[PDB]
C-alpha cells in the first residue's frame, strides 16, 4: 500500500492518464470526474491530497463551480486549467485560495514539483 492520492476532472486527453500512471505507478488511488459535483463526489469518495480540474467544460462552465467548490470550504485543493487568455478568472483563482493555475500547454513534470512540492510525491 501507498500514501497518495490524485483526483482529475475535465481535461481529459491523455494527460489526466500521464499523471495517473505516475501516481498509479505508486499505487495511489486516482479517479476522474465530467464536471463539478461529479468531482465533489469523488473528491470525497476518493479523498484526494490534490484534485485537477479545467475551467472550460461544458454546460456551466468551472467559473461557478469551483467558486462554489471553494465557497463551500476553504480546506478544498484544487487546481484549475485554462490557456492565458481569462487570466480575469484565473486571477480570482488565486484569491479564491486555488493551488495554481496552468495553460493548455503544461508539462507533468512541472506539476511534479507543485506536487512533489505541496504532497510528499517522488518525481525524479
Amino acid at each position: 500500500m501507498m500514501n497518495e492520492k490524485i483526483l482529475i476532472v475535465d481535461d481529459q486527453y491523455g494527460i489526466r492518464i500521464l499523471l495517473n500512471e505516475v501516481f498509479n505507478k505508486e499505487g495511489y488511488q486516482t479517479f476522474q470526474a465530467a464536471n463539478g459535483l461529479q468531482a465533489l463526489d469523488i473528491v470525497t469518495k476518493e479523498r484526494p491530497d490534490l484534485v485537477l480540474l479545467d475551467m472550460k467544460i461544458p454546460g456551466m462552465d468551472g467559473i461557478e463551480i469551483l467558486k462554489r467548490m471553494k465557497v463551500i470550504d476553504e480546506n478544498i485543493r484544487v487546481i484549475i486549467m485554462t490557456a492565458y487568455g481569462e487570466l480575469d478568472m484565473i486571477q480570482e483563482s488565486k484569491e479564491l485560495g486555488a493551488l495554481t493555475h496552468f495553460a493548455k500547454p503544461f508539462d507533468i513534470d512541472e506539476i511534479r514539483d507543485a506536487v512533489k512540492k505541496y504532497l510528499p510525491l517522488k518525481s525524479n
